[PDB]
């Protein structure tokens, strides 16, 4: 399982892109999901301002349909593809500065589980 990347989204507004993670999809891997730990069973995550303990950011994770990913439910794929998982601010309708969270990635081959360090930047 190679490791997924980051795509900054250089934001405000509802739905509106927070970030992107890509990733390659691994051998014998059908299904795959990214999805947030904060509120795990409705796949909203909490991304925190490290410089303001004040500032928070609800998201979800959807995929290239604009469908929520959660723990047991993620997109189908072909093996050696690369897919786009983005978090959409969840928030109503932002100060910059670095937000740091927590998300999962699920390989559906019996399901892997990983933990990955998401810390993106708002301009």
């Amino acid at each position: 399982a190679p490791e997924p990347q980051i795509q900054p989204s250089f934001v405000g507004k509802e739905g509106g892109l927070l970030f992107s993670v890509s990733l390659t999809v691994p051998e014998n891997v059908s299904q795959v999901t990214v999805y947030p730990v904060y509120d795990e069973d409705y796949g909203l995550g909490r991304l925190v301002n490290t410089a303001d303990d004040s500032q928070s950011i609800i998201y979800q994770i959807v995929d290239d349909k604009g469908r929520k990913m959660l723990k047991d439910h993620g997109a189908e794929v072909t093996p050696n593809q690369q897919i786009t998982f983005r978090a959409l601010n969840y928030t109503s309708g932002i100060p910059p500065g670095i937000y740091n969270d927590q998300v999962m990635v699920g390989y559906y081959v019996e399901i892997a589980t990983k933990n990955f360090p998401v810390s993106t930047t708002i301009s």
